[PDB]
């Protein structure tokens, strides 16, 4: 689990969005596994606006933060699951690192702030859904 709280928005993995998230939907994208909903309280997370390829992510399955080198957001084939059929997820970044079902939601951060959240994994590789291009989250 996990979410990004910026201004009056909450960003979660689309496959984990709650009834409250859908009832207050701002934007969702199945191809990116992202959902954004509105909040009444103010969020203080800072979104990175950069092209960083290094950062640190939180891995709940190990209660530890790990420094990673990651790829530029792209279209990557993601194996079938109970939430989605086998498809190409867009705006996805891979890193060599630990993850397991339950780690989605952990934040990836660089020196500029929040880069994205855990969305995929397997084979000793962790995938992160990029959020840096969602310029509207700050305005
Ligand atoms: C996060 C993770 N690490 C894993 C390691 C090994 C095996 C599975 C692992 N998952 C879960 C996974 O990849 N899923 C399930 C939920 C929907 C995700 C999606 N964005 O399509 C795909
Ligand atoms: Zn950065």
């Amino acid at each position: 689990s996990g979410a990004i709280y910026v201004g009056n928005y909450r960003v979660v993995n689309r496959h984990l969005a709650t009834h409250n998230d859908w009832a207050n939907l701002v934007w969702e994208d199945s191809s990116r596994d992202l959902l954004v909903s509105s909040t009444t309280a103010q969020g203080c997370d800072t979104i990175a606006r950069c092209d960083c390829q290094t950062g640190v992510y939180y891995c709940s399955s190990r209660r530890k933060h790990y420094p990673v080198s990651f790829s530029k957001p792209s279209l990557i084939f993601v194996e079938a699951s109970e939430y989605y059929p086998a498809r190409y997820q867009s705006h996805l970044m891979l890193a060599v690192g630990h993850s397991e079902p339950g780690d989605c939601g952990g934040i990836l951060r660089c020196q500029h702030g929040v880069v994205g959240i855990v969305s995929t994994g397997g084979n000793g590789l962790v995938g992160f859904a990029d959020v840096r291009d969602l310029l509207w989250l700050d305005e």
